[PDB]
């Protein structure tokens, strides 16, 4: 079965992010520089401090969820996904809830910026963040996924509220704007060259090595390949030495 | 053959810190952390500053190693990887060099504390880090391993000339002292809670989801066992959600 080389291949970073000091220690990195940078925003008269947060492997821990995948060789799917939601067993992100409690209690207000379901996934999401300790998942600091993955158009509609975004947070390229948005790595490398001094200031990265914009960055269309179509993707991909 | 399933396992972290935009931006993000700490730290008078920075998968990128590793199903080989060394094609982390630069040339001193071997492994590190662009790569800036991985003698020995280490940098906790050297993963995962405001301050990470500290971590002696005893300290160290 090509779909367990696929799921295996995914076992060692899974093992990082979840049993290691180092990843912890990565997440209260991003969290701390996150901290500094919003104590010294400056914003526009008039406006409202909003920090913009990606969720899942940013503020929620989904890896139980890649648990399974792996013990079960299972690739993605949307339908195990919502019952995994639903399941309302995230974890939560080292860092981000008290990141999250500093920003709502210090003149500023995080919105939640999501590709979970605004239809289906919004409940166990409020539900996991209320049981994790995040103050103020009211319902309007939420903005859920409904027709388009893209992000930018929440951002510009959290712009409108007169709100200034000093900081954005996220695993994701993607969470920081549609630049490089469904572009292969090359683009997307590309991208962080241009804003190499905004990381650890105004774009916080937390890490993820199981998936993400940049798994589909490694080939042309690579979300629409079959099981061993993708396998060959990840392999062509990879940079050798060639031994001597 | 179980030393192919060992190297697959690696392949998708990999993936992610060889071509990812996303893991270039945590090398700048670190980086960009680091060069704030550095202009903030206050040193006592009759002091120099030092940094303290790891070399591979901290300055130096041998992610082509791992590359001819999952190519070739091979296992880490202390012969394979002094060849590598001395194929002398090492890359830069990024950020790596810029921050190097601007710390010696700002009334600080970088120190190289690196487990490569001093024996047989200066020379090819030495002019890498020339040809990439490393300033003040002389020998005496070198703590390269003799009998001992542990690194806090070396620490010591850089504080006996003078110096006061400002900020440690690296991609395994090991980088930062000896308290978590040998230990599992609980251990090294509580040495982060306790550390909890140093990390993007005094302790600078870098990811690494290929090899370290934490892979030792999985298991009580897992550097002593076979391939399939690695490999199911690997999958039992997986954290899984029941699929319900
Ligand atoms: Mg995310
Ligand atoms: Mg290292």
């Amino acid at each position: 079965q090509a779909n367990m080389q696929l799921q295996q291949q995914a076992v060692l970073g899974l093992n990082w992010m979840q049993d290691s000091g180092e990843y912890k220690a990565l997440a209260y990195q991003a969290y701390n520089a996150a901290k500094v940078a919003f104590d010294h925003a400056k914003v526009a008269k008039g406006k409202k401090k909003a920090v913009v947060a990606d969720l899942d492997e940013t503020m929620l821990d989904n890896s139980p969820y890649a648990g399974w995948q792996v013990q079960n060789n299972k690739p993605f799917d949307g339908k195990d996904w919502t019952r995994w939601v639903d399941a309302r067993q995230s974890r939560a992100v080292p860092g981000a809830v008290e990141f999250n409690n500093y920003v709502n209690s210090h003149k500023g207000k995080v919105f939640y910026v999501t590709n979970r379901k605004d239809s289906s996934e919004k409940a166990g999401t409020i539900d996991d963040m209320k049981r994790l300790g995040f103050n103020g998942v009211e319902e309007s600091a939420f903005y859920l996924k409904k027709d388009k993955s893209a992000k930018a158009a929440r951002f510009a509609e959290i712009e409108k509220q007169g709100y200034e975004i000093v900081l954005y947070v996220g695993d994701n390229l993607d969470d920081f704007g549609n630049t490089v948005y469904g572009k292969l790595n090359a683009d997307r490398r590309a991208f962080v060259d241009q804003n190499q001094g905004k990381f650890g200031k105004t774009f916080i990265m937390l890490p993820n090595a199981n998936y993400g914009g940049w798994e589909g960055g490694l080939a042309e269309g690579y979300f629409k390949k079959d099981t061993q179509g993708q396998i060959k993707a990840r392999l062509d991909a990879v940079q050798a030495w060639d031994g001597k």
